[PDB]
């Protein structure tokens, strides 16, 4: 009872692109571009079109730099999340419907308006280490459990 997400970082050497969730399911905190993999597509096609979607952006490449697997208490599915980042986008970004992008200095991350999770791995993004991890949240505010380390192959 696992579900295949994919979670997308656009990081520039001083910069980070977030979008701020509008509707729904972490809405108000700045996230990283992302959704369910489909039907008939790759997991990292699933992560080009979901960036796609939601920023209007392509890439030319994208690294898979992570996974990380939560659990929300009371729910079925647990979220198997592959995590990729990207340097080298095409075009500019913009609103849609579900989100609305930002660039961060990357001293000035708002990780107080992100999902918590996001204060444990960044760090490990930002220096270019792979991880795999796993947070057990109750509701969308409280970490009960977590693991994390650094792995040669995501
Ligand atoms: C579902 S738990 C979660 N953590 C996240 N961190 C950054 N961006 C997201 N969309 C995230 N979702």
């Amino acid at each position: 009872a696992s579900r295949l997400y994919t979670l997308v970082l656009v990081l520039q050497p001083q910069r980070v692109l977030l979008g701020m969730k509008k509707r729904g399911f972490g809405a108000g905190r700045w996230n990283g571009f992302g959704g369910k993999v489909q039907e008939g597509e790759t997991i990292e096609d699933g992560a080009r079109r979901e960036l796609q979607e939601e920023s209007g952006l392509t890439v030319d490449a994208l690294h898979k730099v992570g996974q990380i697997v939560f659990e929300f208490v009371g729910e079925p599915e647990l979220m198997d999340v592959h995590v990729f980042c990207t340097d080298s986008i095409q075009g500019t970004p913009v609103e849609s419907d579900e989100m609305r992008p930002c660039w961060f200095q990357l001293d000035q991350i708002p990780f107080k308006d992100m999902w918590p999770d996001d204060s444990y791995w960044f760090p490990l993004l930002l220096q270019k280490k792979k991880f795999h991890g796993y947070f057990k949240f109750q509701g969308q505010d409280t970490i009960l459990d977590y693991t994390l380390r650094e792995v040669d192959t995501v």
